[PDB]
């Protein structure tokens, strides 16, 4: 298999059996618990890369079920998202995620630049409560709870939420340890169909961990909680600022 | 978190809590079981990317324990390695690995370009038999067996095998899915101390898997088995050929 | 809170974190097993409150799954309902009900006046059989079985039955133990969308219990068994008769 | 079953097999662990309904075993009680309670107006520590600890709290959702026999929950811990303010 | 229970509580994993009953979930199907099935003449991998694997495959052991709705069993893998050739 | 494999690997618990096909262990048998059976016409009591008990019992749902050797089930109980009345 | 414990509590499953020690239950036996055994010279299938399967096979590692009673193991399967050829 | 024993079988996790006994494995130590300690006067994370985490810290409950050989407990985390201050 055949088939490692596939990336029945909390503004500023700019000092803490995902399989995710502005546009910055499936973890990192690590997220209804949890090894680092579907939420506002740009700092080292890729990436979730969306009382507790430091954006006050189910496509991202 | 802080600080994602640290990457008490088997030369040719050239039509099947790994932790690995020459120099090519710990998986892939996937390798003595196994979710894909330290091995010769260059094909996608990095990488294991090294009868059985195709290189005849324990440093690789 | 705003805010206890929310109460994919059986006429007459009037001497024994219930969560229900007339108008009377979730138990009792107790109902397919059970603590008190979807059920008869009036006897003691509320309440399930509906052969065995006396309406003869899945709204009730 | 006989028979639903019976409600060998903690005064006034007034800014956090309870069975309970005055008379206000047995749950709510919800309270000695815990489904929302009977308490003093009035805001919705009952209820625990009472160092930790917000009253400092066993009759309450009259 | 009641009522044994009901036999959400493999043409010829003629020397190995099956219940199936022509028309031939539910096993055999035996098929997503397995008592006889929904399939073409005739050889013994029924049966799946259809890499391993000889058709090379979900009606078959 | 080869090898499906084999059918160490009870004569008449004629209004309820059975393996059985007369001959009619092994269940139905279904029978001594049970899925449908070997029974009378003809209504649908086989079948158990045979106090309890309606022949009074162990051969049956 | 007591008392170590007793070695109810398979004649030649000569290129693979064995206890065995001739006489050669009980392992090896190792053989009926398996620590190395007593076997012929000489190569090392005993040993099974003997379809799968190389004689085609139960006496062997 | 020899023999209770032996007390492969955190100065001042003097307001929280401890066995330890000065001399004060082995608990208390209580500390690598925990009965009261060996730690600073003086407050009541012993004790760890020593990012969460009040020194800010393995001798102490 010649030089140009290699260059032509190359998408992801291993060449002949890639750790992940090309898309499209389609998600069916994504289920979100999102708890939004006020935090120390100084705690966001210490972690937000310029030229991104801080908006509200809030954090979106999320627990996501992805039972049906092309190329990737059946998995769950938990993460911390921060509202930002970039060039007059509102959007989000993903600071941290954790997932229980390989292909979307390698794929997430190597293709888009999602800052993903391994963990055990769960999101399930126990009788009357929706309970989100994320373990990292034997250690519980996040527990969220919500009432069950108390109020229907505005679906227009939700679709506008899912339409905003999502920014990521993609960093990949060169063989020598210096960055070979260091860029702000913009991605969109498109073809959204909302199956249901609700609000209800919510709660969040975070625990410190040396290798999963979600707790360094302290929960000062829980502001809102939303729970929705939707289908969508994770579109390929585009570079919006190349630090290199 | 100023703009040029980012491009000088950036090593691995997440920028502020990297998924793996910089080395040196030191390994104490790695333990190897290596079953060398003869395969179909045509299966080797099918996967070998030029300018690499095949040598003997053999596969070195590895089960490796790494209980003490700087920056990475305590874990196990299994994989398929093939003798190769590049520009006439004899070395190795790593076709497939599987590991049970995320930092060395991401780090292996993003820094050197080891072709790593997730799986559950084990290497254990069960009374009279050293047993290596590799499971990928609920499916067994590799089982190797060895008698226990039947005869001491010529260490000076072994250390020779371990001085040879190891070659990797590093592939990282750009955000749009075309290759952003596509290169052959040369790396050495250095500062090696062999604590012991043995030979004994060996066996190997492989099973098909859509996502872990080790059985694509069929075990036609087992040729040798080696078992050894060592400390070593995984040095950073160099680019020896850039396809882009 | 100010004495005035307390009145304005009061819905259910606890005032500041009510044991159940207001609604509307929407149900998605309720799944029913109903076994209609002939019983002793005298047993029915002994429990039916005038001004309610007995229609035929049958009991509909229900096993219901409610996997998706707004404000309540995900739960199961079992109990006894009797065909009734009130002022000439054909309807049903709920004698006993059993649930494994507390918000719909309190809310059922305090809002509409469903005669609810705690219990563990289950409704599950085991290979070829739909099996309904009700345990009350360690004692099984109801076991129902049906074949799986032998014949389509008349959607029109079904929708007309669901459109009927349901009567409940709401009783709530005053702090002195005398009745503070004692009324016949009429309610409706509306916005009914049936997803599937079948008949099959069916069985029912009931067992004695001092605190869960379903067996007091003995199974003389099983008349029919229906299985259906639907979405509906549990509308608020209205008082049709005040004993006080 | 004539409509007249219906009215005569009516106490609690279901008419012919009430979810709970009538009393008298007797409790034998009721065991308490009470951790008193100072909280944020602003947290208390937000949840205290006028004409109640606030007394000292503390919360009495409770874990109670009721192994022998007439009409109810054998169960445990946990929750939050605060010091209050109504018309200048000093008493308690129950903010939240959680139990593992339905009859006292329904009865608690529908008769007296106790603010009750389901949960899994436990109270047990583990070697040297009395350990009280509350779980709400999979989530731990309260953990409390004490030494084991370090110092005896005077009982005669203790009975100073048990004879005080207890106040409850009783709320039962009408079929249409607006309040049918909305009154403050006064109840007393009478027939109190103390079998033993003790103090010891204590601890408390509380965790957030959307549906069980005990942690909304933050533990700033633990102030005292008490452990006691008693027999007790829970008397029927009386209305002392009717928001709806 | 008069004599001519018997001959007009008789459908299946036991006459008064038949082991399976009459249809229509409707299936909602059948899920298929099909691994198509090339085999020894001589192994196919050895089992193919004339007047059926072999076509390509391939086997379609199936693992199928049927969670909602009218009259039959919720169950799983695995089996070996071969492309065939009869009187020049292209169709299929079912060589072997295995199921975990009795009504469809007896019903399959006695009505259509599906060559059904007992076993324990499973089809499940394990993170990144769709895994089909078939156990016959304690022995694994089939393991298949697929990546997860790598690429959407041409549905109109699929629906084409599913319009083809399916052929069965129905054999029932007379009480004396000579064949009482011995016929080729043609049946169609009709009213088909494809909910989704995908392709992805595939693997298949078979193991010998004296009583479940799937391995008699050896996996020489895996050619394709398909995964799809559908609703369909299993129509009654017709006799196309009677050997007697 | 030609047309006539097919017709010549055809015994049971699948042609090339029959679900059951030819006999002879030999049973070693068959162990029976038989509880005979008086029932409603109207309950037998509703289930007994003419030209069979009712004898006593009793039912033989049975629990059988078949640990050693040619062609079939190791299994257990439970069933309801009714005494009948046909053409001046005393015999039995089998109304219902349940077994935990496939080959004898398919074989029983397709060859002789035993009205067999699937279930979990057990027959074991627990200390002082012989206990027979039959579950159908998670549901207990029959429990019998006997004292242990209180009295030896008449072996001449027992052999005469095992010598009487056993009648079965064999029904097999045609592909179109109409009966293709509908006949009264007579079979004998021959070559009987009785190893031991006893009577003792006995008891029976039956539970309703929609798909296993053994309970529709109510236990009004337990009359007798016998327990024996024997070897025998289940001879092929012969047609004694063809409804068709 | 005088010097010449030792040389007249000495049978097995420990002298005062020998690891196995002298016989006769009587076996009641040995049960055999034997899968006869054709293999590579070249694999047979590679292991057959002259003056033994190979006969058919077949292996008799055995799984044997010995529940009642004088001096040895209750245990199981599995092994590989090959047809042979010595000085023109047809007999057997035992290549490999594995047992789960020490006295017969030591005794087998030190007295006759059976080539015994440890392992975990099992032979059990699972419903319709006789299943033999052999595990060596955690690795399965042999799985055999048979239908259950399909047809009675010609016993007089069987007893003929069991009258043939069995040959063993006995090897014991001297303290210095050179052979102290190295001889061909002939032994018979005598006083044989066949309790039953059957044939049925068979299967065999072998797996590699460094220390249990049964798979070195590959299953090319399974030829027959036999299942039988017997009592027999293992007589002491004789030396028929002494290499020393 | 004679009254004189009692005095001569007395070391620890029981006289004739002392709860712990004399020593020297040698430790091999102690493994420490130390997390240094800033706390509230007032909390430290509230527990520190004059003549001891407060140095910086930090607490070193320790999780220690002692797998090989002469006279004591194999055990783990957790607790709190504070940087201190005494007469100008820099050292440490041990506030609280927790162990799962009784000989070092009694011996620690009675000989040096370590302030020991019972508890269950653990220190373990879970894949990529070093996890320290302390349970006290059913309550977790300390959880520490570190990355694995990110950077070498300064051996010189380490050895100097281990060479420092440790102070303890030895208190032992007289039978009347008044202090019989009340003294500041100084001790040293000598013959220290460090085997490895590292730093990495670290975390600590503490929890309230009435009998194990570690939380009384609140974690305001984690300053550092060190991991090391060493051999050392726990030398006898000396009194430096007698309160009595």
């Amino acid at each position: 298999m010649k030089q140009q055949e290699v260059r032509q088939r190359a998408f992801a490692m291993p060449l002949t059996s890639p750790a992940f596939p090309p898309g499209p990336y389609r998600f069916v029945n994504r289920e979100y618990m999102i708890i939004t909390y006020r935090t120390d503004p100084a705690a966001i500023e210490a972690v937000l890369p310029e030229p991104l700019q801080m908006a509200e000092p809030v954090v979106r803490y999320e627990f996501i079920r992805m039972p049906d995902s092309t190329g990737f399989g059946d998995y769950s995710e938990s993460g911390q998202v921060i509202p930002v502005t970039f060039r007059g546009e509102r959007g989000s910055y993903t600071l941290a995620m954790f997932l229980d499936d390989q292909p979307p973890l390698a794929g997430g990192r190597e293709l888009w630049g999602f800052p993903k690590k391994a963990g055990k997220p769960r999101l399930e209804v126990h009788q009357d409560t929706l309970v989100g949890s994320l373990d990292f090894g034997p250690v519980r680092i996040a527990t969220g709870t919500m009432g069950y579907k108390y109020e229907a939420l505005d679906r227009s506002a939700l679709l506008a939420s899912l339409a905003e740009p999502n920014f990521l700092l993609k960093i990949i080292p060169h063989v020598d340890g210096s960055p070979r890729i260091c860029e702000l990436v913009r991605y969109h979730t498109t073809d959204v169909a909302i199956k249901g969306a609700w609000s209800a009382p919510g709660s969040l507790e975070l625990h410190p961990h040396a290798l999963a430091p979600v707790a360094a954006l302290p929960v000062l006050e829980v502001l809102s909680a939303r729970h929705f189910v939707c289908d969508l496509t994770l579109d390929l991202g585009t570079v919006v600022f190349d630090y290199l």
